[PDB]
């Protein structure tokens, strides 16, 4: 990762032992479950992309998935340079040449120019652009690999409606898209699709019902 | 988080392996009794937004529960925003605009108005608002799945007064309120529920007692 | 934890993952032997009353424990205060407030007042005395905790002398007083429930002899 | 390693206890899976070749393996001082001597003169040379102790598609090469592997496809 | 403990929770092996006599070694003080007063006198001089509880050499004394204590054989 | 161990808990195979006579080893005496005295002796040789607890070739002699003990033939 030192400089460091491990256990124990994004992002703080490609290339397994993710790493790099066509020209003295997608993705990149660019004034952040790239990617297979549709579920006649709220928006957490897709599943189904009991009492309460006030109503 | 280095200066740093690690492994044991709220505090000294929406994000399971903390946060922000009308206008060069409350809840804002919010002269502390805001949604949380009334714990007829006080103070902590009538709770409903031999014990030591003394008088 | 930075300034620092799991772990394992004074007292090492009020917060049951232990604080704290009697004024430009008794529980503090007061020249030590009123509570808590009274320890007649010398002074560690009153408990009965065999062994060698003296005599 | 100090020194450091450990168990767990090397990669950050040395020699076990290394090493050594013709010469007061290739090996080279060509200005990073050399070598033996050619891949008649691209991807990483007919084995050995179902659904799909667009279509 | 930080100056630091643990870990599974000694030694590198009473404090068991070990410390204590007669007089303003023996223990010295001494100039090192009491204590500890002497280790007739060298050091290790006669068991009790094969081996090879040698040829 | 600060002075610090525990363990799990000797190496970075005494000191059950350890120690000990006698004359100011073999292994030298030497300019390292005698003794011991000669390793009739090479090097690896030893055992037996079919298929591919094309060849 690059991190500061005590001089104000933004500095290279080793990925740590611990930073490595505990992506590849995460990944082991939690699959493509979606807490497996915000863990990824947080181990992977101030990363280059050397340490990007590190992190993946020490997944063991799910290769299909990884595939998928540079497949959306190459699109996205293609965006890139689509839209940031490089100009030629000698590189100054006190400068870095233009990042191209594959510099961002670390496939024609050095750790010395990742280092360049993302300690540079300003800072070229191709480690946070890849990032960006890479969580993209494990967006999709989250939700590729969600085994159950917001449409089925629907809350057991003698089911908890604390346990139905808890299946129903760890189903609505791994199909990502805007939250305001996300409200609209919740408007659409939550209700609708409660046992017949919980469905009358949430229906007296009304639209404005927080979630607290209704899990509360049909407590048992 | 954001701490000061050895030198003197606040500066951002990543949220350790170990600290991610804690927080997720805290709620999988113990999920909401009362003791994660502590652990939760303890663990996001210094926490930006972001990284108290990390910490967050990678709860798996208890989906609802997270649902109903959003619910909170977004009450909390609506009120911070009725508390402080936005001033429109152009942010000087070398200062900051003030924060809506989707910044302080680090939806609107970026890691780098976070960290200018929270190092600034005099510091606004989005992080620490945040996290007021999150812990009063986690307290929510806690007292509803807290799973047995006050009313409810009473000392059996064999049970010793040890375990019937244990199980009191556990029931009570998890039944939040204020000490108004907490501090109600014990000294009258210790005793009315205890049983007839400790009860006709608790009543010869009379009022003042401390609950040292009523554990001593009470031991057999 | 209030440490010293390279600059030769008292600074606050987060409580560490570390340092929280052990304390928490130690309560879990060892409950109130004796040995969890000195365990909270290092694990405590610097902190402010936010820190002791999250160590002791993060313990999951034993809360009748919990509340003698608050009992305890709130005696020292209205002793402190009686004591120190708070002389209203305006607070200096240079200066920070007395603390009252609530102030050094954390009760009516805030994080920023107690690195005020423990960061000071000369410092007020807050923590310190914080801590002092907590482990006062705690030897209460051992001593309350102890199963066994120094009477009952009694030599077996097959039992080795280092195992019933073990049990004494477990026993004897675990009333605390001062080592006045356990002086005076071993000169009164150490050796007069030895066993008979040992006792005469011991009689003997009469008032002067070494603990590794009467239990090289004692020996099997 | 040669790590960057808090103020801007390149430094030697000793290999921690957990970097060694590391590595001791990542071979033990996970022999010479693909993996392997990116692990290897990135604990060895900042290596001298002392410490390459020293992670290679506490491998236990594989030590037909550890030899084809060792004839991978010399290889390149012989390749190094063949591009690196020796000049003859008193070293200079301030400088040092050129490397040979056992020197990069650390096999003529002492630690003191492997930190004086890393921290040269500029600097000759023989510990990234070595490495270089050793990941050459351990790519050769993740290739030999491969089981599985890319070929013997094939998706069974009830084995769902997901689970038939995993199996083909880390086999096909196992058997390593360029990109210019890996890139070749997918798109066109993957949809001819696959069983005459899914293999049907696929060439419906038409040249272009992506690697999700083909799992969708064979979910069913 | 007091140690140096990165700068050159000599300042308190909290003992760790990972130095406490190890020790109370270490007498856990060991109890008085004579590698406790060491052990003990290494994890109160640096300590202040404050760290070394919580080291010592924090041992669960063994009371009546812990109990040999204050006398022991007694001892020592009033040894100092008859070596150290005192000069009475008030202290100046820049030093400190000279230490009694109850100030080298912690027991009558605070943990700031400890920090004065331990930081002054020229150093008093009360941690050391405590430290090397302790040891001095814990040595007679491992004397006293090692079950078997050095005259009772003797090789079975099928037991082979390397085993029985192997017991009969670790007992005269935990046997302590000075190499005066230790040197003195070796090279004649060693031999004597052989079975009649490998003894009648090793009077062939007459004085002068080193342990390799005698291993060597009493291995068939 | 020795490290630097960050004012570029080489400074003592304490051996981390850490780096003890993995010392233990490691001599507990792998007795004297011999990657022990790379993580004693490796784990004694740095390390004072002092640490490296602790080390070994730690280490429980094999007596026998740390015996014949000593007798190596002493015999480099008397070695150094004799190529470096000591000149008696008062130590100047500036100066520290030269040191003995026994200073070297820390029997006669304080650890401030020890630090002084090693921070010197230039610095006399008696870590450094004392590790080197402590490996030279353990190099001893690995080729003494060695089970197997290298005369008896024959590739069985249905043996892969790759496990029997790999029992070669490992039984080659614990017999430590120079390269040049253990060239010359493989050029004597790796082949002609290979067995009949693989032997035949060998012979056939020459002297030249590397190791790697050696096992692709007797592939099965
Ligand atoms: C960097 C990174 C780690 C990030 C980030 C990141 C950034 C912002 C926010 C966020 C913060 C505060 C509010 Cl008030 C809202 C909001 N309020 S609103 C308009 O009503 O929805 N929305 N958001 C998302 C926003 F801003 F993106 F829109 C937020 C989150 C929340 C953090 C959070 C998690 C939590 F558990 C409980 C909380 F109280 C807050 N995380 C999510 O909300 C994920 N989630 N998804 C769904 C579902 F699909 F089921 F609906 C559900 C959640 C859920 F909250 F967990 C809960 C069960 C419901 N995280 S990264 C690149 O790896 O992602
Ligand atoms: C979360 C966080 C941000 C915080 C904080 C926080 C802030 C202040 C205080 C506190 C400190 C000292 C006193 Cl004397 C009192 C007091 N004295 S009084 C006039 O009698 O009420 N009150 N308080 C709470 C105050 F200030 F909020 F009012 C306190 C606490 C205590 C700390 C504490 C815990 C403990 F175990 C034992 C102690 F001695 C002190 N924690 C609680 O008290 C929680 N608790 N709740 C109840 C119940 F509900 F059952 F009654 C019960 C407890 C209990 F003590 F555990 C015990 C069984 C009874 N914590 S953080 C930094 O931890 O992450
Ligand atoms: C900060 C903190 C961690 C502290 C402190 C703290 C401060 C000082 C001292 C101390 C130091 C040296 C001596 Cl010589 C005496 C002494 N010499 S004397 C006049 O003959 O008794 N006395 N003391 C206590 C003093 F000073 F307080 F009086 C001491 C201790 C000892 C440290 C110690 C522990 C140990 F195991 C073995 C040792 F050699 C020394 N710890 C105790 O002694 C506790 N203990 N209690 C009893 C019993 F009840 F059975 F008798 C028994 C012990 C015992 F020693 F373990 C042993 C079985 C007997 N600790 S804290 C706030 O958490 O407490
Ligand atoms: C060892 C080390 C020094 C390094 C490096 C290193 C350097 C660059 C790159 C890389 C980055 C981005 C893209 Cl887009 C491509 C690309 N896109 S492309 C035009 O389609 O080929 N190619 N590359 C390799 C490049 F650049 F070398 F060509 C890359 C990688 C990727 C990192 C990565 C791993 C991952 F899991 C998922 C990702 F999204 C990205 N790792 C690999 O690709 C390894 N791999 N191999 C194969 C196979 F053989 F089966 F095909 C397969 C993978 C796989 F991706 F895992 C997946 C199942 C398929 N690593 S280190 C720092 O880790 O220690
Ligand atoms: C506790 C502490 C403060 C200290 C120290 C400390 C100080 C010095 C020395 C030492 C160093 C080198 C030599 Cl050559 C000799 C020597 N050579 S000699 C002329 O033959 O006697 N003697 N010494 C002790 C000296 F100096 F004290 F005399 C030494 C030791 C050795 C270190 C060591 C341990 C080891 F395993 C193997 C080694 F090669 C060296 N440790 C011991 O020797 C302990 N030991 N005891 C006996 C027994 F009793 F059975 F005989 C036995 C050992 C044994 F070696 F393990 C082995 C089975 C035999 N440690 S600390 C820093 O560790 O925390
Ligand atoms: C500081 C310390 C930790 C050190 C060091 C240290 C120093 C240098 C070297 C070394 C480096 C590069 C080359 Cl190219 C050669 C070489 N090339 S050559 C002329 O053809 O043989 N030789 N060397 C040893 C040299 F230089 F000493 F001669 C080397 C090693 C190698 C490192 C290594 C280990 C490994 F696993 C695989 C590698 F590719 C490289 N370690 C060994 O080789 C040990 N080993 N022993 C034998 C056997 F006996 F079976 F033959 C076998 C090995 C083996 F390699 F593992 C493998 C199965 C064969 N380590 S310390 C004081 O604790 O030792
Ligand atoms: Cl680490
Ligand atoms: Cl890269
Ligand atoms: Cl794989
Ligand atoms: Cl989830
Ligand atoms: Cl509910
Ligand atoms: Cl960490
Ligand atoms: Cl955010
Ligand atoms: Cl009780
Ligand atoms: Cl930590
Ligand atoms: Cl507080
Ligand atoms: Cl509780
Ligand atoms: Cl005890
Ligand atoms: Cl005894
Ligand atoms: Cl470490
Ligand atoms: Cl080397
Ligand atoms: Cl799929
Ligand atoms: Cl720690
Ligand atoms: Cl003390
Ligand atoms: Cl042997
Ligand atoms: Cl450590
Ligand atoms: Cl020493
Ligand atoms: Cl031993
Ligand atoms: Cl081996
Ligand atoms: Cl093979």
């Amino acid at each position: 990762p690059i991190v500061q030192n005590l001089q104000g400089q933004m500095v290279h460091q080793c990925i740590s032992p611990r930073t490595l491990n505990a992506w590849v256990k995460v990944v082991e124990e939690k699959a493509f479950s979606p807490e497996v994004i915000p863990m990824f992002s947080a181990l992977s703080c101030g990363a280059t992309p050397q340490d990007l490609n590190t992190m993946l290339n020490t997944v063991g397994g799910h290769q299909a998935a990884m595939q998928m993710l540079k497949e959306t790493i190459n699109e996205e790099a293609a965006e890139w340079d689509r839209l940031h066509p490089v100009h030629a020209g000698p590189i100054a003295p006190g400068q870095m040449r233009e990042p191209r997608g594959s510099d961002i993705a670390g496939t024609t990149s050095t750790l010395q120019e990742q280092i360049g660019w993302m300690t540079h004034n300003p800072p070229i952040p191709v480690g946070e652009i890849y990032k960006r790239w890479i969580i993209l990617g494990l967006n999709k297979i989250v939700r590729m690999y969600s085994p159950t549709s917001i449409l089925d579920i629907r809350q057991g006649p003698k089911e908890p409606f604390r346990d139905y709220v808890d299946r129903f928006y760890k189903t609505l957490r791994a199909e990502q898209a805007s939250q305001e897709v996300k409200n609209a599943a919740t408007e659409t189904l939550l209700v609708q699709n409660a046992n017949p009991d919980c469905k009358t009492i949430l229906k007296a309460l009304g639209p404005g019902a927080t979630l607290e006030e209704m899990m509360t109503a049909c407590q048992g």
